[PDB]
C-alpha cells in the first residue's frame, strides 16, 4: 500500500528544503496541477513524470519516495529523480526574495502571506498540463479533479495499484487522437469538452508536426507561446495563460477568469480604466491581466498562485 515515512524509513530519501520554501497542503490541492493525493495526513501521493510518488515534510526536508512495480527493486529515490522532485518545485527559486518583493508593493499580498507561507508555482509538462485544461471548465477543483481523474484511468497508462488506488499515467498524444476518443469521454461524463480533447491532440499530431511543437514553446517568448496555444480547439486566452504560466515557463502571465475580478473587486477595489466595459470582457480581461503583472513584477503568476492558495 501507500508508504508513509513512518512506516518504511529506509524507502524514503530527503531534499532539503524548509517549509518557509514549501508548504505542501497549500500547494497541490489548490487548482494547478490535480494529480495529488492525501492518502495518510501529511502525506500527497500522486503521479509525476508518469512516476508515482509520495510526499511528505519536517521542518527543514522534503522527504520522498517512489514506487517502481514489480519489475525493479525497491530503493529511495536517487541523485537525479530528486533533481525531477526539485524542478517540478522550481525550488532553485527562492520564494523569499518573491514573496519580499510581492508584500513590499501590496498590503494585502503582505497580509496573506502571513498564514500562507511557502506556496510555489509548479512546473508542469505541457501535455498534462494542457489537456488538462482542456479537459473540463476549471470552475469547481473537484470538478476538473474528477474529470482529469476519469480521463487518465480511460486513455493513460496504469502505473500501479496501492490500496485501493489504481494510478494511470497521464496520456499520451497518440492515445488522444483516436478514434472514439471524443465518444468515450463523453460516456465517462466531460461532455462537450470531449471534442477539445481529441481534436487538438489531433491537430497537435497531424498539423503541427507531433509534441516538439508543444515543447518549443518552452522556449518561445510568452508572446509567441500564448498565440500557438491559442490556434488549438478547446483553448482560448484563459487556458493559454494557465498552460503558459503553469507548463512553459512564463511566470509573468496572469490567466484572468471570474475568480480573478473576484479577488480584483474584493481585495483591490480594480475597476478597468481602458476598457469602455464593466464586466469580463477580452479587453478588461487583459487590462486586469496586465494591472497584476504591472504590479506585482515579472513572476506575477506565481504571486496570484499565492492568493488563490489562501482563497479556497
Amino acid at each position: 500500500g501507500h508508504r508513509t515515512l513512518a512506516s518504511t524509513p529506509a524507502l524514503w530519501a530527503s531534499i532539503p528544503c524548509p517549509r518557509s520554501e514549501l508548504r505542501l497542503d497549500l500547494v497541490l490541492p489548490s487548482g494547478q496541477s490535480f494529480r495529488w493525493r492525501e492518502q495518510s495526513p501529511a502525506h500527497w501521493s500522486g503521479v509525476l513524470a508518469d512516476q508515482v510518488w509520495t510526499l511528505t515534510q519536517t521542518e527543514e526536508q522534503l522527504h520522498c519516495t517512489v514506487y517502481r512495480g514489480d519489475k525493479s527493486q525497491a530503493s529511495r529515490p536517487t541523485p537525479d529523480e530528486l533533481e525531477a522532485v526539485r524542478k517540478y518545485f522550481q525550488l532553485d527559486v527562492t520564494l523569499a526574495q518573491l514573496y519580499h518583493h510581492w508584500g513590499s508593493v501590496d498590503s494585502h499580498f503582505q497580509e496573506v502571506a502571513q498564514k500562507f507561507q511557502g506556496v510555489r508555482l509548479l512546473r508542469q509538462d505541457p501535455i498534462e498540463c494542457l489537456f488538462s485544461f482542456i479537459c473540463s471548465s476549471n470552475n469547481n477543483i473537484a470538478r476538473i479533479t474528477g474529470m482529469v481523474e476519469r480521463l487518465c484511468q480511460a486513455f493513460g497508462p496504469r502505473l500501479i495499484q496501492l490500496d485501493d488506488v489504481t494510478y494511470h499515467g497521464f496520456p499520451s498524444l497518440q492515445a488522444l487522437a483516436g478514434p472514439e476518443v471524443e465518444a468515450h469521454l463523453r460516456k465517462l461524463g466531460l461532455g462537450y469538452r470531449a471534442r477539445y480533447v481529441s481534436a487538438s491532440a489531433r491537430a497537435i499530431l497531424e498539423e503541427q508536426g507531433g509534441l516538439a511543437w508543444l515543447q518549443q514553446l518552452r522556449e518561445s517568448s510568452y508572446e509567441e507561446a500564448h498565440k500557438a496555444l491559442c490556434i488549438l480547439p478547446g483553448v482560448g486566452t484563459k487556458v493559454a495563460d494557465c498552460i503558459c504560466l503553469m507548463a512553459l515557463d512564463k511566470p509573468q502571465a496572469v490567466p484572468v477568469d471570474v475568480h480573478m475580478w473576484h479577488i480584483a473587486q474584493r481585495d483591490y477595489s480594480w475597476h478597468p480604466t481602458t476598457s469602455q466595459a464593466k464586466g469580463p470582457s477580452p479587453q478588461t480581461n487583459k487590462e486586469l491581466g496586465n494591472f497584476f503583472r504591472s504590479l506585482w513584477g515579472p513572476y506575477a503568476g506565481w504571486a496570484q498562485a499565492v492568493l488563490f492558495s489562501a482563497d479556497l
